[PDB]
């Protein structure tokens, strides 16, 4: 067993995105595979180690590993001490003393976590802190089965996160807005049955938003700790239903016109879920975060849904499935030769 | 460090399926994290755990672990002994005498382990217990197909193929069956549905011969996912291109018999992403995983009917994805 000790402040008593921020860093401690314990005066128990927080904060980073006795730190301020089991033989029960102790016994190196030290005046800057935490990038924290894409990074998660912020307040589950977010792209998809401009420029805002919204979902799980596996494995499996429902919509109202576009919407299709289970696999197979590191073609989904919007508002969603079917396919191949490396 | 003391014998240096029964028994130690040391007389150096094997044995078993003291057994055979670091307090040189100390001053349990302690006679009935050994696998693949491959990965052990060679040949197949179902002639269907099956066969050989000879790799399982992907699409895209002709709406049917076998491979990738083990209903499911799907076409082939296995594809590989999604809401999160 593994104890933090929490200093009991009254702001922790606040809700910042529909949780106190008391059970935020509790919560935090126990993903870090701590046993938690609030204090006013501390009483030590028996641990392995010692994790201790005496000033008000609000983690931010989500994988947190601490292996060593450090000094946590952020931006040059003292977040917290992480000390060694050993600390028990300084302890003489009173914590200030004890800790200036311990520390001049020891020579503890600074480490750097994400982490905002609360006051009564910046929640409002820890509310948009703790919000950009929430996406898929390496500086969070975060270990998905991969990273977001640059249109998703600074264009739909500008608009995500503040639907989140207003849906935090709400008893809505990612789940619920996985599911929303799928229905949004039948709605998208029979939009685009109904052969016009009109119909067509609408089906592509609301595939847009369809790309947007499904940045909710995880949004949401990451922010509350709703998290899951079976929500994981929905919101990707629901989202190779979606490429590939509306990229037969597209191809089926096209083929009217040529067949030979179903042979490029084959290919478009087939692309679009390649792509999904190319990196998926990866994950399956080397248990780590897919992520390229150098060159790759930004076709990935974020893109895609762009493509297919901005191609739909001059419609043209031929040239959507022309992009993707080529963009994606060379893709493909090129995620397996540079695999072989 | 743990060590693996195995005193050798004359038969370890005979060839099975390609490998010495020494480079066998060593390399599985190693995979179960032991640092080898064969020995005539034995010297005890330091380590954390000690394993030793007095009688030749070939190890069948593919996870081993080894916590707590224990004696391997194969039913009812001693096959090795698994003592703690304490080994050390008692070892006095001579390896009898010292087995035997140790031996009394504990109460060993037994532990059953897949093996076959090795004869000059019973070599034939190893190789054939190490084959039966490297076969989630459906009906269709483990009773039919593997019967076939094991047979084919026999001879493949002799050589140096590797399994990505087996992989991307497999593939190569698969495109061969895909080019003669787009001659549009009952023979070329026939012959391109012999080839989906013997491509179907032979994608367990990759497998087979990466096991059977310590080859395994993550590439390789990425590769023979992916290629298989690959596979599946060209495969049913031919035979939809060529009833095109006749009926177009064969295009709906062939997007969604190429839909429903990419979501049958990716939601069980996908759980393997997500939860991190195998993927494996527990009771009923619709049997149209890739050894159904490919042996639906075959036989729908042979008849001049590969019209059918798309439909039968489409049908029940979207309602096996559906049910899938429905019941993984049970036992997860
Ligand atoms: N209903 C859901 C949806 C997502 N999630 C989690 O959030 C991750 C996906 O985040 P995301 O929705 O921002 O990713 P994108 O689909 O936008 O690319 C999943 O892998 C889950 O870990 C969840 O737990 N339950
Ligand atoms: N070129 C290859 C092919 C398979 N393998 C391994 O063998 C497994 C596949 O076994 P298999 O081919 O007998 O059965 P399938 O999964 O292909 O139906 C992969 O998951 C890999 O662990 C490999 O390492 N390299
Ligand atoms: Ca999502
Ligand atoms: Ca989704
Ligand atoms: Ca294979
Ligand atoms: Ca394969």
């Amino acid at each position: 067993m593994r104890l933090a000790y929490v200093k009991n402040h009254e702001i922790y008593g606040e809700k910042l995105l529909g949780l106190t921020l008391r059970e935020r860093i509790e919560k935090t401690l126990q993903r870090a595979g701590f046993d938690v314990r609030f204090f006013d005066e501390l009483s030590l128990e028996e641990a392995e180690d010692y994790l201790i927080i005496l000033e008000p904060v609000l983690i931010l980073e989500r994988d947190l590993l601490l292996e060593g006795r450090k000094i946590l730190v952020s931006d040059g301020f003292t977040v917290g001490y992480f000390f060694g089991g050993d600390f028990r033989t300084v302890f003489d029960g009173n914590l200030q003393s004890s800790i200036e102790k311990y520390l001049s016994l020891n020579n503890l190196e600074s480490y750097e976590i994400w982490a905002i030290k609360l006051s009564n005046d910046n929640l409002k800057t820890a509310e948009k802190l703790l919000l950009s935490s929430l996406i898929k990038a390496k500086r969070t924290g975060l270990k998905p089965a991969y990273y977001d894409g640059w249109i998703a990074r600074e264009i739909n998660r500008k608009v995500s996160l503040r639907i989140s912020r207003l849906l935090a307040d709400t008893s809505v589950t990612p789940n619920q807005i996985t599911v929303f977010s799928f229905f949004l792209s039948l709605v998208g998809s029979a939009l685009f049955l109904l052969n016009s401009y009109l119909t067509t420029l609408l089906a592509g805002v609301i595939i847009q938003l369809h790309s947007i919204i499904d940045g909710c979902d995880g949004e949401i799980a990451r922010l509350k700790f709703m998290e899951s596996k079976y929500g994981a494995w929905l919101d990707g499996v629901l989202d190779r239903y979606s490429d590939f429902i509306i990229v037969f919509s597209i191809t089926y109202v096209l083929s009217a016109s040529n067949p030979v576009y179903w042979i490029i919407g084959f290919l478009a299709a087939f692309a679009s879920l390649m792509i999904a289970y190319t990196g998926d696999k990866f994950v399956a197979a080397y248990m780590r975060t897919y992520s390229p590191e150098g060159f790759a073609i930004p076709i990935t989904r974020d893109f895609r849904l762009l493509i297919i919007f901005a191609c739909s508002v001059v419609n043209l969603p031929s040239l959507a499935l022309v992009i993707i079917a080529l963009l994606g396919n060379f893709e493909a191949l090129r995620r397996i030769v540079a695999l072989r490396s």
